[PDB]
């Protein structure tokens, strides 16, 4: 309903995609070169390899990137004797984290006295103290100093930018303050990638080779997202819930940025379309459960969801039964569309993993109906279950022929350490972040209420609190990240990681939570409207 209109109409020439994708194919050999130069050190490679991170064009280069860094990684404590350049030893610090690799916060040693503990020196290093602002994010739960760089490289970048010498470069001016409101590894890849393409221009010196593939690859990235989110109009649209059903919410755009944040590449682009399917379909269910629906409603549509089926009839009333109906349909068509690419069974899952999201939905509701406020603790063991991550993990791995069914389903139901810490961040994100839209519907019931209710704070400081609950379980995300590798594909890894970074982008705002609508609009039409000049 309205962005809905426009891309149902917007004009996508595949004539303009084809040569895209042609200069694309034509530049990458020159790329690629520049990676295996015998001439470039191992720094050298890191460096490219950041720059090709920040620029989002570092997939097109994965085989040869991750080899790259094995061999690295294992000459790492060589590499590093004597560097003692703050921006070097941080992009290294990014570089082999986010591959896996967990480079040793004792890097950081050589920039620290004997306290305080970050030198004060260290603050003609603009640029440095940038990377290092960015690195903190990329912490381990043990890792205090993170916190404590952070905070250094925030307060001395704030008062450069206030005022003296900062106005003499604008172009890195700017870039600082994007980054100090939203750190890069708080921002998902594309975002990040689209405001560095941006930055990279305004550099002296940078390489016109590389600007050029980033523009080029941002194009045709964006290309897939309008034609995906032309398709998954069309499809809403012939659906047709909104004439069946009062109350259906907007949530395209939205339920797209559900497939965008965990994959932007453009070979996840089938990928992305069906979590945006799936996601668009379950939202209809989880307003279902609704405070206003009866007790025997919703018994019955928790016992349809448990047994998978059309009612029989010994059932109830027609809103309901067209809410059960579409969702059995729309599921039994995207498993029609996955069979012959022989990911049927993935799809299977969504269902089955959603039975024991239904039943807590069904406490949810209880809480709701009666005006019951449980404690924040005995809401968080129902919370939990209903924030689903197992499930929407499934959903992106079903678009994925790079992933194993049977590896991928099997760590899923293993119960992962991680999948857990994205349950916490997404539940306490999102509750705190809908908390005044959960409070005129009846939805009593939710972690910043229950807290509120549980230690007689306030609404500010509850935030707070549950704020620190989410950054602990973000530091377990980056650790399971890192420690996983080699054991779980890291196709399936980078998604755990994207989920937290997509949780980031929609809710945080400050020290947060917010609405994730007035976020998007930030960023719509960057994203999915204008392309970048060429
Ligand atoms: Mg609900
Ligand atoms: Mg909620």
């Amino acid at each position: 309903s309205l962005w809905g209109d426009h891309f149902l109409s917007v004009s996508l020439d595949r004539g303009e995609f084809d040569e895209l994708e042609r200069e694309i194919e034509t530049m990458k050999p020159l790329v690629k070169d520049m990676l295996m130069s015998s001439q470039s050190s191992d720094k050298e490679k890191i460096r490219l390899i950041h720059l090709l991170v920040s620029l989002g064009s570092s997939y097109h280069f994965d085989k040869e990137i991750q080899d790259i860094l094995k061999h690295s990684f294992t000459k790492l404590d060589d590499i590093i004797v004597g560097e003692d350049d703050l921006e070097t030893i941080s992009i290294m610090f990014e570089v082999f984290r986010l591959y896996g690799h967990k480079m040793s916060c004792d890097a950081f040693d050589r920039f620290r006295g004997e306290d305080g503990r970050f030198k004060e020196s260290l603050a003609k290093d603009v640029r440095g103290m940038l990377q290092l602002f960015e690195v903190a994010h990329l912490g381990t739960p043990s890792e205090d100093i993170m916190d404590e760089a952070s905070s250094f490289a925030q307060n001395h970048l704030d008062s450069w930018i206030g005022g003296n010498v900062s106005g003499a470069t604008p172009h890195l001016l700017k870039h600082i303050q994007n980054s100090l409101y939203i750190p890069r590894y708080c921002n998902i890849e594309v975002l990040v990638a689209r405001e560095y393409i941006s930055y990279y221009e305004q550099e002296e010196g940078h390489n016109k080779i590389l600007l050029k593939f980033a523009k080029l690859n941002f194009n045709f990235c964006q290309f897939h997202y309008i034609q995906e989110l032309k398709t998954l109009t069309k499809w809403w649209k012939d659906l047709d819930l909104a004439s069946k059903l009062p109350y259906i919410r907007d949530r395209l755009v939205e339920s797209h940025l559900g497939g965008l944040g965990p994959y932007f590449e453009p070979h996840y682009s089938l990928g992305r379309i069906i979590v945006a399917k799936i996601i668009m379909t379950m939202v209809v269910v989880d307003d279902t459960y609704d405070a206003h629906a009866t007790v025997p409603e919703v018994a019955v549509l928790t016992e349809c969801l448990q047994r998978l089926n059309i009612g029989a009839d010994d059932k109830l009333p027609d809103y309901l039964r067209t809410v059960l109906e579409s969702v059995f349909e729309v599921m039994g068509e995207i498993e029609q569309e996955m069979r012959p690419k022989g990911r049927s069974y993935g799809v299977k899952q969504v269902l089955e993993r959603f039975k024991n999201v239904a039943k807590a939905d069904k406490q949810l509701t209880e809480w709701a109906r009666t005006g019951d406020v449980p404690s924040f603790d005995e809401y968080m063991k129902v919370g939990l279950v209903t924030a689903g991550m197992d499930g929407y993990a499934g959903y992106c791995f079903i678009g994925m022929e790079d992933v194993s069914e049977k590896e991928a389903f099997e760590w899923l139901s293993s119960n992962p350490l991680i999948i857990q810490a994205l349950n916490v961040m997404f539940r306490l994100a999102n509750d705190v972040g809908t908390y005044e839209t959960e409070i005129n519907r009846g939805e009593v019931a939710n972690g910043l209420n229950c807290y509120m209710k549980q230690y007689g704070v306030t609404k500010e400081e509850a935030s707070q609190e549950l704020r620190k609950i989410y950054s602990n379980n973000k530091k377990v995300v980056m650790e399971e990240f890192m420690n996983s590798h080699d054991h779980v594909p890291r196709q399936v890894l980078l998604r755990c990681l994207n989920f937290a970074r997509l949780f980031d982008v929609m809710y945080t705002e400050g020290d947060g939570y917010s609405e994730p609508k007035g976020k998007i609009e930030h960023f719509m039409t960057s994203l999915y409207v204008h392309p970048i000049p060429l």
